[PDB]
């Protein structure tokens, strides 16, 4: 029994998180087989950041300008490249721990392991949701820039998230291994901010469905809904609206607890409109939207790796 | 910027689990230079554990009734002995991947970070607090036994904890390294019960602190307690008592907000008395007590 915030494993990640330094400027890289991974933005000064000129600033740097240190050893650049948002930084030697892994872009709602490293050495775990607008609500800290989100999907890695900034609201940006941004962001210093956030539906139903298999049931009533009704309710408190693709998705957590998702639908409507009644929910006084679905029954299924 | 429950990265504590069998009971053991650690009840049978005599029980086991399994490499039992309700097995191979480490026997309120594993092999990475009550909050399955709780400082592995069993209230209890459970729990199918639970409050002035460096100030008032007048009404809401050693610890946050731990105290007061007013802090409505001072410190 019992629910928490859980983490994956981050041993194989461990392994494969180095310091990459140009110049002045040091970050995290992630080295998978003979390639290290790292934010562009590590090749730009302070003043580069005004308005960095990517392709150029890239041509004048060549390979003895980029130091990365595997733990206490120096790895040899022989080769530098640009995808997007992230820096390619072939080496000489091949990473022993390279996990079976993939680069996988997530969707907003989903959730994943971060490892904070500074300097090339891992520091911390903690889960982030994708939020609905594309940042996440983490904790970093000055050069954590290069630590990377995974999931472990059965036996392989799969990296969703590489970290490039921290946006004026506080909260955190950047790409995914493609060197893609999620959200409409820039690694630049230009303004930018967050979009109206939402919360994730699907994910505050499965929580409560955590709560009832681990013994909480105070929440539940003999009421049950329409997918419309329900969908009009969380309009009105800047909930995402639920689609029957959601309902499908929680059809393990039904099946297991017995209660039809439009019953928890209308459990929820309740707890909306009504308030939480000074209770709590597996140690929370607000509606948590940060467990998908498949998080609840990774952990109390026992899923292993 | 940003604040959140962090857990320690966990390789270092992933590359000593494995699986111990004994008969059809299988957990999870760790592995230390040549030894391997797991709770003794390992060697007994469901019906056992109504009224088990592990000394006898051991006796009727051999080294081979012992299964080890590093992943699928069967590791030689040459020895097993009892430390109070942890069994110490003898292997026939030195872990490569033992990481420097210590046991520590932890207090209540101190913060640590759990593996949950099953048949050996990694699960989950969370935190955890000690509570007051001696027992722990923790997300536990069946066939969890043997899972560690550590605390990680240099590159040396502190292991404080290891996972014997759930009570009926779904809250979870355990023992040091050293086989010496936390409170008033025995390795029994017998009554025990927990001792009423009480909020770690150096732990949620921690946590205030916390907050006030990322943004959050409305609960700041300038009223004035003494340290005894703040205590007096904690104990109305079973607060445990504050004491100069938790103002002291709370000496380098103080310093970094100006803000003075009493006047936090004041603060606090207030907070228990009235409530929250609807509002929320560092994205909680409830008074947070699973993070230590430290905890604050490392991970602003
Ligand atoms: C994340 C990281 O570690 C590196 C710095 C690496 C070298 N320094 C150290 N190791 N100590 N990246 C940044 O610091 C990062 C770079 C950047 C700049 C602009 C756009 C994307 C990325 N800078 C930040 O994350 C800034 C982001 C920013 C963006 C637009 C306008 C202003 C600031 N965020 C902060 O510094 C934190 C405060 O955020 C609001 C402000 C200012
Ligand atoms: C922790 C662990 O994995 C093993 C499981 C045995 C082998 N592996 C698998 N089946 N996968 N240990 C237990 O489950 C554990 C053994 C035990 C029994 C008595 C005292 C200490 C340890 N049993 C529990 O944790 C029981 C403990 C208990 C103690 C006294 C009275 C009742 C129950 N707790 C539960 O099973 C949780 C369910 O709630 C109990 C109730 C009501």
């Amino acid at each position: 029994s019992g629910f928490r915030k859980m983490a994956f494993p981050s041993g194989k990640v461990e392994g494969c998180m180095v310091q990459v330094t140009c110049g002045t400027t040091t970050l995290n890289g992630l080295w998978l087989d003979d390639v290290v991974y790292c934010p562009r933005h590590v090749i730009c000064t302070s003043e580069d950041m005004l308005n960095p000129n990517y392709e150029d600033l890239l041509i004048r740097k060549s390979n003895h300008n980029f130091l990365v240190q595997a733990g206490n050893v120096q790895l040899r650049v022989i080769g530098h490249s640009m995808q997007n948002c992230v820096l390619k930084l072939k080496v000489d030697t091949a990473n022993p721990k390279t996990p079976k892994y993939k680069f996988v872009r997530i969707q907003p709602g989903q959730t994943f392991s971060v490892l904070a490293c500074y300097n090339g050495s891992p520091s911390g775990v903690y889960q982030c949701a994708m939020r609905p607008n594309f940042t996440i609500k983490g904790s970093f800290l000055n050069g954590s820039c290069g630590s990377v989100g995974f999931n472990i999907d059965y036996d392989c890695v799969s990296f969703c998230y590489m970290h490039h900034m921290e946006l004026p609201t506080g909260v955190h940006a950047g790409t995914d291994l493609e060197g893609n941004f999620y959200g409409p962001f820039v690694d630049r210093q230009t303004a930018q901010a967050a979009g109206t956030d939402t919360t994730i539906t699907v994910n505050v139903l499965a929580w409560l469905y955590a709560a009832v298999i681990n013994g909480d049931r105070w929440f539940l009533n003999r009421f049950t809904t329409t997918l419309n009704d329900f969908n009009l309710v969380a309009m009105k408190y800047n909930y995402e609206p639920l689609t029957q693709d959601h309902v499908d998705i929680l059809g393990p957590l039904s099946a297991q607890t017995g209660i039809a998702v439009l019953d928890m639908c209308a459990s929820l409507k309740e707890l909306l409109q009504n308030g939480m009644n000074g209770r709590t929910i597996l140690g929370s006084a607000l509606l948590e939207d940060e467990f998908t679905p498949f998080d609840v029954v990774r952990q109390c299924s026992g899923v292993t790796f």
